[PDB]
């Protein structure tokens, strides 16, 4: 099974008031990308079954227990993931993407896209806001949401986002482009970074590219959750999505989840399998309905 990943104690030190935020960051894998375009190899194609990866799916948000959802490439959000998810206390709010990838395959359920999943008991939506990535004005097929919520019991106000860039190779400048308006739009609706701010998405890049500098050095002060589980804390992981295609296996780091340093304590962090836990045949499998793990932390305020 899956659910062998532990829970680090992890950086704040401080005994600090308020109760933790729990926030998921995943891309549960599009059914129809799954089945048409991903080039999953050594997975069986009856562990592919949707029927099959919704329990999967849902069995991670049940282990979990986040107080926030924040997922990449759903294509069943009417169909599965609203109503249940709604039964079980979460507000949510879905965002396709225009021309999704999903509509090319032959019995598609529809465009794929962005979802944003918070716990209504615990917080209040302030603002919505749906934004359509652009590079230089040029309109992209990417999506991303950004939220403001209220703290029900707090009444601290924050910001969480969440994205999906653009994907394959060769779309490096375009993906730090895409970044760029991404920052540029939540430095307006954080207030100018008054207001901390938690950053979710498949980011479709290494730390090597542009768009992760971007991030790293921008004036948001925002960090990358996932390099405290490093030893110096400094390095990012080195895998949040591990597959066998057609090309070969691969093994990246694409998922993060950034945080307002000066803001918001990280509490601790789901860590990730062993080559050995992982099975040979990496993901998906019969045990794991996408070939990214979900990247799963707790936060806290400064104070
Ligand atoms: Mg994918």
């Amino acid at each position: 099974p899956r659910f062998q990943r532990d829970f680090v104690d992890l950086r704040t030190d401080c005994p600090s008031t308020h109760p933790p935020i729990r926030v998921m960051q995943w891309n549960i894998l599009a059914q129809a990308l799954g089945e048409g375009k991903d080039n999953f190899v050594q997975c069986p194609v009856e562990a592919l079954k949707w029927e099959e990866r919704k329990c999967l799916i849902l069995e991670e948000i049940l282990a979990y227990q986040p107080d926030i959802l924040c997922l990449q490439e759903v294509d069943h959000y009417f169909d599965t993931f609203q109503p249940l998810l709604s039964r079980l206390g979460y507000q949510g709010t879905f965002f396709p993407k225009p021309w999704s990838p999903c509509l090319d395959v032959e019995h598609n359920n529809g465009p794929d896209g962005c979802a944003l999943f918070f716990l209504q008991n615990r917080f209040k939506l302030v603002n919505s806001a749906n934004i359509r990535l652009t590079a230089m004005t040029l309109k992209t097929n990417q999506v991303a949401i950004a939220q403001t919520l209220e703290c029900k019991e707090s009444g601290r106000q924050f910001c969480i986002a969440v994205t999906h860039l653009k994907a394959r190779t060769g779309w490096e400048r375009f993906r730090s482009a895409q970044g760029c308006d991404l920052l540029q739009n939540l430095q307006n609706i954080t207030q100018g970074a008054k207001i901390p701010l938690i950053v979710c998405g498949d980011f479709n890049a290494e730390p090597t590219e542009e768009v992760y500098k971007h991030f790293a050095s921008s004036s948001l002060n925002l960090n990358s959750a996932y390099k405290l589980l490093s030893a110096d804390g400094q390095s990012e992981p080195p895998y949040t999505t591990w597959k066998i295609r057609t090309s070969g296996e691969c093994r990246h780091t694409l998922d993060y989840i950034w945080y307002s340093k000066h803001a918001l304590n990280v509490r601790s962090a789901l860590d990730l399998l062993t080559e050995e836990q992982i099975g040979p045949n990496r993901l998906p499998s019969f045990n794991y309905p996408s070939d990214h793990l979900s990247l799963v932390c707790d936060f806290s305020f400064t104070e």
